[PDB]
């Protein structure tokens, strides 16, 4: 008999006795001995015997069972097993462990066995690329693969485990309306974008190419991620925030119990210390929902506070100094749109016969190059800009015909001076000019100030900088290139990886809640009238804006090198460690993600050659083939004709592919996702609208920007009511689960039997420790305070590896989850 040991949590954990009888059976598959198919023979159902309490490690409301097998060893070594749930109630296998020691790790639900096609099957945990499956396995393990792939149709029910495509078809709504009615991303050389996971609920009644809504956003099962500790379902307070609070708050400003308006920045700052008074009803229907009621300290009456944002924590005034401003473009929630520029005036590609002459108006001679020439700056590469001037100009005529939003086309040129620091020498405000323009607003070059209304002209010039740089960051920084690019390649990888396959193992914990916030955010975040439409200024453009953007998403360009080099922010330098010399000495992003970028190369270098000793191993590897193969051509099918996707037929290239997807996952989403609340929960430093323009001379609204600067600049940019959704959103966002899993983790230490792989492993995390200290010394290092901390005095510790629970501003977690 073998004796086994069988970890389980029961659903109620997210009694014992329920389990026994018969009510669960497993079935040994034996991966050595076939019968006269060539597939593994089968051992006889075997029911959970008894609660096991021995071993005290046990935790994670886990419960034991013994079970004991009827296996000779004629039958061979098991190397999978079957597994039915006669209960009605379904529950979260953990693992089967089978001593004399052969392990499973299977951390899956399972059914009712009536609610499956074919009986749930699990795979010890050893590790093979195709040709070396055991041929009695080898069939088992198509078989599943086939069935994670479904057919293509039907209405995906939550036990399902079928993977597939689609595109973004379903964000709009317009049964309920044609106002929210929305062009389907993806599919179309109009609007292309990168595929979602299917879900299959059908046609809306008014629009055969809308997707219908549904109550709940289906995901394969075990993507949906259960919580212990219902604190740590995050992704669910974006539907209750958008569902259950946002009514809530709108009431209050409907039945006009709290001003409209913020009136002054003190209005602003008291969110986080006495707080705002909202109607009892009101924060009765916030305080007792799990996750939202987390987000504010209250009298449990009348009372809502938020946590005072890390940015003003040391300076509440330091976000409006021009150092803090351009900072944060190289060590701020978007450190990564900067770029060097090598001529100047700086050009524009867009057609003039359209928007106008597109000639830049900022002139050489009226800049502070802290007495460099023109010629000198641009030669010493020390000229650089944050240009959002091609990219919004195509969008903001019909941004600024919308009621409340009026943007510019923003540029603004940086000077890197002597000390290291980039300060701030000119802003372009542009807005396109047509024949008939109704309006007579126009293009402006503002220049700094620190006194007057020429200071207040500034401080507003910054301010529509920042809401183009909001929108960026949000809908493509973050959005488009973590959240949205990365889903194709889960969906591929089980698809066609088997759970027993390499590459699977290495590249699915960088996968975790993924397609689950995803999904969350189709239903609450990105959809018609959800909270990225009511909270930034594009509202009903906002996403197919980033569909635009993607039109220029480039694969290879999201390898940090290869982006600091596109960027001109560095070139290529052999002689230097990472093969790149930055031409920002201190740029806190880069520097620390080029050490984070060399610990994963490292490790996948370590990795790869483990499964595959040639180049004709990886172009022979049927799955990795397939997978890659689909990814492409369907997951980011509409660029499927361009010609910088790697062919993935070298040792090289798989490298190459699953270090950028392990990058674009981890570090480079936990760069652009943590610093949300630190660095945006004071509205006035991160705004993510504006709602007028400029005022002209003579008028009401300049008189007020004399006069009243605060409430000039408060009226301008994001409204009271969408800044608290806003604010609580990227409040909770910004919160590392207590259960996350970071860099260097694993949720399960024999993920695979070969020691090789674990003991490399080991190493990485060891060298993520390693980097850890490095970046604390650089914290710590007097010489980088200027951009490493700034004015704000905030150390710069998005890219350390770990971190405890919270809103810590630091810890990169395995992958996109959240
Ligand atoms: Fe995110």
């Amino acid at each position: 008999k073998i004796k086994g040991t069988v970890v389980l949590m029961p659903k109620n954990e997210l009694n014992l006795n329920a389990f026994l009888g018969r009510s669960v059976s497993l079935q040994l598959i034996s991966a050595t001995k076939a019968d006269a198919h060539g597939k593994g023979k089968v051992g006889k159902d075997t029911f959970l015997e008894g609660i096991n309490t021995s071993l005290p490690t046990l935790g994670a409301g886990e419960s034991a069972f013994n079970i004991h097998f009827e296996w000779d060893g004629s039958m061979g070594i098991p190397g999978a097993f079957y597994i039915k749930n006669y209960m009605q109630v379904e529950f979260f296998l953990k693992s089967l462990t089978l001593e004399a020691t052969i392990r499973f790790v299977c951390n899956s639900w399972v059914y009712n066995t009536k609610l499956y096609k074919s009986v749930r099957i699990f795979f010890a945990n050893h590790t093979y690329v195709p040709s070396e499956t055991p041929a009695p396995l080898v069939s088992y393990r198509e078989e599943e693969l086939k069935s994670l792939r479904g057919n293509g149709t039907g209405e995906r029910k939550e036990y399902d485990r079928i993977y597939d495509y689609d595109v973004y078809n379903d964000l709009g709504n317009p049964d309920k309306s044609e106002k929210l009615a929305r062009p389907v991303l993806g599919g179309s050389s109009t609007f292309p974008y990168p595929r979602r996971g299917r879900t299959g609920r059908g046609p809306t009644v008014t629009d055969p190419n809308t997707e219908k809504q549904g109550e709940v956003f289906y995901v394969p099962r075990d993507e949906n991620l259960g919580h212990l500790k219902s604190k740590d379902a995050l992704e669910i307070g974006t539907k209750s925030l958008s569902q259950i609070v946002q009514p809530a708050f709108e009431s209050a400003f409907d039945l006009k119990s709290t001003p409209i308006e913020f009136h002054s920045f003190q209005d602003v700052h008291d969110l986080y210390e006495g707080g705002i008074k909202l109607p009892r009803d009101v924060i009765s229907t916030i305080i007792p929902l799990p996750v939202i009621k987390e987000l504010y300290r209250t009298d449990g009456q009348h009372i809502l506070k938020f946590p005072q944002p890390h940015v003003v924590q040391v300076s509440q005034s330091a976000w409006m100094t021009d150092e803090e401003f351009a900072r944060e473009m190289i060590a701020g929630v978007n450190p990564c749109v900067i770029r060097g520029l090598e001529e100047f005036p700086p050009k524009s590609n867009l057609d003039p016969a359209i928007y106008g002459d597109q000639s830049s108006k900022i002139t050489a001679d009226s800049l502070d190059l802290d007495g460099y020439t023109m010629d000198e700056a641009l030669g010493s590469r020390r000229l650089f800009m944050l240009d959002y001037h091609d990219i919004f100009m195509p969008y903001v005529r019909q941004i600024n015909q919308l009621n409340s939003a009026k943007t510019y086309a923003t540029r603004t040129i940086l000077f890197l001076r002597e000390d290291g620091t980039l300060k701030p020498v000119a802003i372009e405000l542009s807005l396109p000019h047509s024949a008939g323009d109704l309006s007579a607003a126009v293009s402006q070059v503002v220049l700094p100030a620190k006194e007057g209304v020429e200071s207040t002209i500034w401080l507003l010039a910054k301010a529509y900088v920042i809401v183009n740089d909001s929108c960026y960051h949000q809908l493509m920084s973050h959005w488009l290139n973590t959240h949205a690019a990365m889903e194709p390649f889960v969906i591929a990888t089980h698809r066609h990886l088997s759970v027993l396959h390499p590459i699977y193992k290495l590249l699915t914990p960088h996968y975790r809640n993924n397609m689950n916030i995803n999904a969350l955010a189709r239903q609450s975040l990105i959809n018609a009238n959800g909270i990225i439409e009511t909270t930034f200024l594009p509202s009903k453009y906002s996403v197919e804006m980033s569909s635009a953007v993607y039109k220029n998403w480039v694969f290879t360009d999201q390898a940090l090198p290869a982006d600091l080099i596109k960027r001109g922010v560095a070139i290529k330098d052999p002689s230097t460690p990472h093969g790149v010399r930055l031409l920002i000495e201190d740029y806190p992003y880069a520097a620390d993600g080029l050490e984070i970028w060399a610990a994963i190369k490292t490790w996948v270098q370590e990795y790869v050659p483990l499964y595959y000793a040639r180049d004709d191993d990886v172009k022979n590897d049927s799955e990795l083939q397939h997978w890659w193969k689909e990814a492409v051509e369907k997951g980011h099918g509409d660029l499927k004709d361009k010609p910088w996707w790697p062919k993935l037929q070298t040792l090289e290239d798989l490298v190459e592919v699953c270090l950028i997807i392990i990058w674009i996952a981890s570090a480079l989403h936990a760069a652009v996702h943590f610093g949300q609340y630190p660095y945006g929960g004071l509205i006035m430093n991160r705004p993510t609208a504006s709602r007028r323009l400029l005022p002209e001379k003579g008028t009401p609204e300049y008189e007020e920007m004399i006069n009243n600067h605060e409430k000039a600049y408060l009226r301008t940019i994001t409204s009271k009511l969408p800044t608290l959704i806003s604010l609580s959103v990227i409040e909770i966002l910004s919160t590392h689960a207590s259960d996350e899993v970071y860099l260097g983790q694993r949720d399960n230490p024999h993920w695979t039997s070969d020691s090789k792989a674990l003991q490399a492993f080991q190493k990485f995390g060891n060298k993520l420790k390693e980097i850890e200290e490095k970046l604390v010394r650089r914290n710590n290092d007097p010489s980088l305070q200027g951009n490493r901390l700034g004015p704000v005095q905030l150390p710069y510790t998005l890219l350390y590896p770990s971190s405890e629970e919270g809103l810590t501003f630091r810890g990169i977690p395995n992958s996109i989850s959240i």
